[PDB]
This record gives C-alpha cells, structure tokens and sequence, in this order.
C-alpha cells in the first residue's frame, strides 16, 4: 500500500514522525511520504526510526506547497524530493517567511529532483470546467501528477479524477492527507488506483 500524502507535528499533524512511521507499519502501508506543510523537518528523524526499529517501510521525502493560482489556494506536493538541496531550503524558508504560483512549486519540486502532484483536487470545490482548467494549466507547466484517491471518497469522484489525469498524461497519486487518529482518514485506508491510470511512484521507481 502507498499512501504519498500524511503529516507530523512538523507541520500540523498530532504524531511525532516516530509515532507515523509505527503507524504506517501497524496499517500495513508499505511506502510512506511525509508531506508536511513547507517544511521537510520530519524526514530525518522518521528515517532515523525506521533504521532504529528495524522497520519496513519506504520513506518518501516529500512536502506539500501552498500557492495561488486565479485568487484560489492549491496545494501542490513534491515526492521524492531532496531536502537538503539549497533551494528547496532557501524555497521554503521564504514560504515560512510569507503566496508563490503553481508554476513556481512545480519548478523548486523538479530542482529538487523530486516530482510535483496536485493535491486533494476535489477539495477545491471548483467546477468540473474550472477544475478540469487547473489541471490544464498544472499540466500545462510540467506537474507530473494528481492525487486521485482519498479515504473519503465516492466511486465516482475517483475514477473521474483518473480519467482527468490520464486526459493530460498525469501519474496518479494517492494519500491519505492523515493528521490525526479520526473516523473519516487512516494512514492507507482505501487507498487504490482505478485501470486507466498509471501511480507516480513509477516516476521514480523506473
Ligand atoms: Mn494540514
Ligand atoms: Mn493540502
Ligand atoms: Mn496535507
């Protein structure tokens, strides 16, 4: 199981990054990305307990970007990135000092070496035209990916996010964006690609 969309008391997460990886392993996830807001303070100490506790789990170094894009937040994800890159540091430092455009995210993500993805799109709760021009425009200026599973979740918004990021030869992604022990979110819960649409970890993993 992939989940590439969780946070830690890094950003606004209520587990430390040791209690995430141990819940990662308890949910039977295999591959994790931390992704917390505009920093990437959580990935060397959950490294650090994952070799401590001998455990099974992939750790994607990841972090979700707040910008703008016609007057509308969008959080933008970046997997796989290196966090110890000068401007990725020097990227977020000015992100926790402020926002900055899609375009701007998706440049510092690729700098970096990782790959960009949309997250949450439904949550923007555009219209299917509006959306369908943010994914355009994401695509657009070389996003490599959209988030198309959440844990909550009709069938039908799944497979027409897939459907849209096949449209523009997007990767899909998936996560659970966890923060906190809750009914509605769990670290993997539900998590699972519809056919007709390719996961972006093979955008790293080949
Ligand atoms: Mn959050
Ligand atoms: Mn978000
Ligand atoms: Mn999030």
């Amino acid at each position: 199981i992939y989940d590439l969309h969780s946070h830690t008391t890094a950003s606004d997460g209520c587990l430390t990054p040791e209690a995430l990886v141990h819940r990662a392993v308890e949910m039977r996830v295999g591959t994790l990305a931390i992704t917390d807001h505009d920093t990437t303070a959580a990935i060397a100490p959950a490294r650090e307990e994952i070799s401590r506790s001998g455990l099974a789990l992939n750790l994607i170094p990841g972090v979700e970007i707040s910008t703008v894009w016609e007057n509308h937040e969008i959080h933008i994800v970046g997997l796989n990135i290196d966090i110890t890159h000068p401007l990725m540091c020097e990227f977020l430092a000015q992100q926790t000092e402020r926002w900055c455009t899609i375009e701007q995210a998706i440049d510092v993500i690729h700098h970096s070496g990782g790959k960009a993805v949309l997250a949450h799109p439904g949550r923007y709760n555009l219209s299917a035209k509006w959306l369908k021009r943010l994914v355009a425009h994401f695509a657009e200026h070389h996003g490599d990916a959209m988030e198309v599973a959440q844990c909550q979740q009709s069938p039908n918004e799944r497979t027409q996010l897939a459907a849209l990021a096949r449209q523009h030869h997007l990767w899909a992604s998936q996560g659970s964006d966890f923060h906190q022990p809750c009914p509605w979110i769990e670290l993997g819960r539900k998590l699972w690609l519809p056919a007709g649409v390719e996961g972006v970890w093979q955008l790293w993993e080949q």
